[PDB]
């Protein structure tokens, strides 16, 4: 308990973050004393691009509802665990993977974790109230848990490693869905998302299981539009030909590009990507 006015420097162990608090409080120096009343009156911390390595001390700001921590060096958010009034949290371009620290933040409506090198998102199961979630540019593979998040109207999973989008099937409140740059080759389970305004599906990279190099190679086309029909290949490598439903080559790896427009609800998307077939 700050029972006497205490220098900002002594409360917040990280110099970068102490500097941020000095400026948000409009103070002159990080050596300047602050009362708890002052800390209690901060609703908002704007702390982008400030090289913060630790928000240790943020516990003493119990009433903060918005936190902008984009573009810092955080690798741990345990101090946020008790900021129960938190509504918006943005943690882009840090290296944060302990999402369980967020488990009891029940008022949290918007959350951004883009560019954090995240692979396990199972922690998000504890945040069913989320209205807005950004996970672009991570290493995400399994999005099973997102089936719970039926209050989301905005979801961004772009630039990840997702191939199965079936867990999105019931998220019918979604209006904006970003899935470009993944391993998605089957759109069928997105057909019920009829409240979509915006959908992006471009630049998918798909990689088949390896098979034996032959003179007469025949790989079956597995790319499906929302209605379940095959997307016709547009460019085939190594002078290959389409013989519906198979791509066929007369020949140590081959590929094709696909493209097809896609409507769901009121959203028009460009389903586009590459299927690569490694050989041995």
């Amino acid at each position: 308990t700050i029972t006497v006015p205490t220098p900002i420097k002594q409360i917040f162990s990280d110099d970068a973050f102490a500097e941020t608090i000095k400026d948000n409080l409009k103070k002159k120096s990080v050596t300047d004393a602050v009362t708890q009343n002052e800390l209690n009156s901060i609703d908002q911390i704007i702390a982008n691009n400030s090289d913060i390595k630790s928000v240790q001390g943020i516990q003493y700001l119990p009433n903060v509802t918005k936190l902008f921590l984009n573009g810092n060096k955080l690798t741990d958010i345990k101090p946020l665990a008790n900021l129960k009034n938190l509504g918006w949290l943005f943690l882009d371009e840090n290296k944060v993977k302990d999402l369980s620290s967020l488990k009891d933040l029940k008022k949290l409506k918007s959350l951004s974790l883009e560019h954090n090198g995240i692979s396990d998102i199972n922690g998000l199961v504890h945040l069913p109230q989320l209205e807005s979630l950004y996970l672009g540019n991570n290493k995400i593979t399994d999005i099973t848990v997102l089936s719970r998040l039926t209050k989301l109207d905005t979801l961004s999973l772009e630039d990840n490693q997702i191939s199965d989008i079936v867990p999105l099937a019931g998220l019918t409140k979604l209006q904006n869905l970003y899935l470009s740059k993944n391993h998605i080759s089957d759109l069928r389970a997105l057909a019920g998302l009829k409240n979509l305004d915006v959908l992006e599906l471009f630049s998918q990279e798909c990689l088949n299981k390896p098979i034996n190099h032959q003179s007469n190679l025949v790989v079956p086309n597995t790319v499906k539009n929302t209605d379940g029909s095959l997307v016709t290949p547009e460019i085939i490598s190594d002078d290959g030909d389409y013989e519906k439903p198979n791509v066929k080559w007369h020949l140590n790896e081959v590929s094709f590009i696909f493209y097809q427009p896609v409507t769901i609800g009121k959203a028009k998307a460009r389903f586009h990507g590459r299927v690569t077939q490694p050989l041995k």
